DNA sequence: AAATTTGTTGTAATTTGTAGCAAATTT
DNA sequence: AAATTTGCTACAAATTACAACAAATTT
């Protein structure tokens, strides 16, 4: 049949292992490190906007990449993403994607 | 100038930071490449699911299970936070 | 010329926030 | 014992979806 591909491996950045050997690795692992570092490199100062902080860093390059793919076509990009065309528009405005 | 980043070695064994968004973008460049016109039905709920999970895990790790403390770190509401833990069943 | 997509509605469906209380847990 | 956190629970408010349409643009 077809081999399984668990949701972790659907979106993967490529890393380098103990030997000089390139290898895919789930994206969530990168989010994991970004925060391991974010906490380490912060040390004591409180934060109150971590979700929105994270959200932005993700939302932008998604929108960026989907609009690239639909060569600017908002209707289809909004279908691809599964959000309404109206909320896509609002996001893009938020991120000055215009 | 930028707070969310990830370490990257290059061919000269020099580790070096770069923003998480660059990494996200790659992920997608690659996603699309694979599918040859297979339509994507819910790409947002997918990505979001790949980002929420590890964020939930790490704040809960940081706040030592303290939901009240986490939900205030993130800027969401405890209710929401509980509801998202349910979504991925981290409970 | 035809089919699609945009920009713009008001309106309704859903999700998140608010607060407040007794019970459980940490301090 | 006192303080903090949990697991609820209406209800309010903010966000998202809907659906319609002329006008703009693409095919």
């Amino acid at each position: 049949m077809f081999e399984q591909r668990v949701n972790s491996d659907v979106l993967t950045v490529s890393t380098v292992n103990s030997q000089d050997q390139v290898t895919q690795k789930p994206l969530r692992d990168s989010v994991k490190q970004a925060l391991k570092n974010y906490f380490a490199q912060l040390n004591g100062q409180d934060v109150n906007d971590l979700y929105e902080l994270v959200l932005a860093e993700v939302e932008q390059p998604l929108l960026d990449m989907v609009m690239q793919y639909t060569r600017g076509n908002q209707t289809r990009a909004a279908l691809m993403m599964g959000i309404n065309r109206g909320t896509l528009r609002k996001k893009l405005k938020k991120y000055g994607m215009n």
